């Protein structure tokens, strides 16, 4: 017998699970769509080069990596946005600005689960925070949409532009501001040994320490002035997003940076008011990414991730993810088999109306037909019977008792 | 600059190409839910000793494989088949038969192209050719949705038994029809070189030859009687595809044996009546891969692959591939910034209704916002201005001129 398990840490999804995961994508679609975003993809197998940032990320740490026949450095991409930068990169001067694309990609990683699907949402050419305000705005709408609240989940939000500032002032080449953040990500304090190790002094430790535990903007604006970019940055987006009507959804929180080494500005991740599991979705600007790849000029960016995972336990954990049982409009049931061709043609009839519609394939007596009709969850059963046939007629039977429907009145 | 193009014989899908792939992949989808088949899905990355079959055939001679870390030999899926035949065979006794699985994955090789996705549509547990017929009545259903006739395509369909026959006649053990099929497929000179080096003399070569010439089913029951397998369910076959409608879309054909080296029973595949292009779609009956992966149960099964890229080619061909160009309900554009939080509000309100709306995100003038709208192919535009804001109102203006509307009325 061959291994009916799949590969380590991968998921097989059969039609119970499909199902599951269809509901959670199409509000992904959905929300997409709503929010005027377009559609994009590009391979799971990227160049090993797109992800060698350097700054000791884990994710470019945990990646999924080979070496193909012909000895080039190939990935299966551990997150979607280096392919989308490859991709406006490509259509360099000839892409139309702003512009709002969204994927579902499959990512993979090594090291627990190997893979997972996370909905990308990223607004391209757009300086102001507007862009991070749809986006924050999108994630929420899709919570809400899968049956969440306010009282369920929240968005956590900072800006990387305050604690560049305070390594700034000490003198901190900028090269070591994105090692800096993905060491201060860590800070689920062994962190201040790496930040040493870095190579920063007690002093500068003490700031950054500091200024990640600031509880208000307020207390920004006393330290850094309130004409500082991330203040007037965050002022303006939570104004704005209180507009929109999300203002319950959000918050400030001086402590998220994520582990990303490209963000800029502006950071946000969603996240269970229980503080039961890990983030629901990660996101930010990330202004210089485009510069890194070769840009002749920059290009603001800002987007999310959002995984397939977490939210699914959150909504476990909620009641919020019923089974979902299988449908189809109607069953068609030939008698016996002389009964098959005539079928076949009711079976025609009701499919070109746009119904869905089974008929039943192997040879038995009609209650079992019934049964599996029920089984597969069957709005209607159609029994095509020799008796009303030569009436024009068949035999109607609502499953959620029996009645002779002319073939025209079908549908 | 980093490398722009994706990895060789790998697409990338802006979303110009993205809405293309949709457009197909809707049709995928809605031809599943018309004819009653559930979605699934597996991991891209399966164990190599799935695909090991031994019978030379093209597909598993030309995989994807690699080699873990920790030492595995896995593959990016050739196929689909043996993904579902391993799910089926993990369910065992708790899957309710029949089941009609489909699933939409992308297949990868290793020689040219690298990369493709292929709908694939298999019916488990129904014995009778009632499931091919389905089958191929659902790939017509497909292309006719997509704007084909069938003048512009059909599907040729044969019987592996027919050829079977012909094999046991000779005395071929049995362990040798898959070969033998897997080399007939190759279709004269050099065919029957491979037939030789497989073991068998030239009277068998020419008995083989002979029946794939053979050009009608009356032919076949000349040869092998007209109560052989093959004659019996090949009549009834088109007799049920008749009675469905779609018999202008079938023939028959002797030579069509498909490649892979597990059917068992009728084989088909989709074909342009130009004759330009290479087979839009291919399967057939399989009644033994589950046997030989363990099955304590016989476990009847038949089913088809249908690739995205000779189907493309086909319509654009025939001009049914126009541009679908993005489209977006409403535009909202502020007046001025003072107006983005009353337009956030209108936004909201657009979005809460089902309608798809962009605001414009970065500051510009009315006139720029205004083009802006047109192409991202707005269908209106939603002006909000101080002082038709004041009456509770906004300008409105259709784009496929200028009316002030309330706030309620906008949806
Ligand atoms: N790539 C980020 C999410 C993201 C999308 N766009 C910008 N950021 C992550 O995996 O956490
Ligand atoms: N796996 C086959 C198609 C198929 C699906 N189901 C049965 N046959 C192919 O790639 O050609
Ligand atoms: O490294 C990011 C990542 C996280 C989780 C999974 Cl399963 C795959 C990739
Ligand atoms: O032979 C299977 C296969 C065929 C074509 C592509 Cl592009 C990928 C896989």
């Amino acid at each position: 017998m061959v291994e009916t398990e799949p590969v380590q840490g991968c998921r097989d999804f059969p039609p119970e699970a499909m199902r599951c995961r269809r509901h959670l994508f199409d509000v992904f679609h959905a929300t997409a769509k709503t929010f005027g975003f377009e559609e994009y993809d590009a391979p799971v197998l990227e160049s090993e080069e797109l992800y060698i940032r350097k700054a000791g990320e884990e994710i470019t740490e945990q990646m999924f990596n080979f070496i193909t026949k012909g000895g080039h450095r190939v990935a299966l991409r551990p997150e979607m946005t280096p392919s989308l930068a490859r991709l406006l990169l490509g259509k360099g001067r000839s892409l139309l600005l702003p512009a709002k694309w969204y994927s579902i990609p499959q990512c993979w990683r090594y090291e627990r689960r190997r893979e997972h699907y996370q909905w990308n949402m990223d607004i391209v050419g757009v300086k102001s925070v507007s862009a991070e305000v749809e986006l924050v705005c999108a994630a929420c709408w899709a919570m809400r949409s899968l049956g969440l609240s306010s009282k369920d989940v929240g968005i956590k939000v900072n800006s990387r532009k305050v604690l560049q500032t305070v390594v700034e002032q000490a003198g901190v080449t900028s090269d070591k501001f994105a090692p800096v953040c993905v060491i201060v990500d860590k800070m689920e304090e062994e962190v201040e040994a790496q930040l040493a190790v870095l190579g920063l002094e007690p002093t500068v430790v003490d700031a950054i320490t500091t200024t990640l535990s600031l509880k208000s903007i307020d207390e920004i604006a006393q330290r850094v002035g309130e004409e500082h970019e991330a203040v007037k940055e965050l002022r303006q987006f939570f104004e704005q997003v209180e507009a929109y009507g999300y203002g319950d959804w959000v918050l400030f929180d001086a402590s998220v940076v994520r582990g990303l080494a490209y963000y800029t500005g502006i950071v946000f991740e969603g996240f269970d008011r229980e503080g039961k599991f890990r983030a629901l979705c990660g996101g930010g600007r990330y202004d210089n990414l485009l510069t890194t790849y070769g840009s002749p000029t920059p290009i603001p960016c800002a987007g999310f991730g959002f995984g397939d995972c977490v939210i699914v336990e959150l909504l476990q954990e909620k009641r919020l993810l019923p089974d979902i049982p299988h449908v189809v409009d109607d069953v068609v049931i030939p008698f016996d088999e002389s009964m098959r061709p005539h079928a076949l043609a009711v079976l025609r009839r009701l499919r070109d109306a746009g119904r869905s519609a089974d008929i039943i394939l192997d040879k038995k007596k009609v209650v079992q037909a019934f049964n599996y009709a029920d089984r597969v969850g069957a709005v209607r059963a159609v029994l095509v019977a020799p008796e009303e046939w030569e009436r024009g007629e068949v035999q109607v039977k609502m499953l959620r008792r029996g009645f002779a429907v002319p073939l025209d009145r079908l549908v």
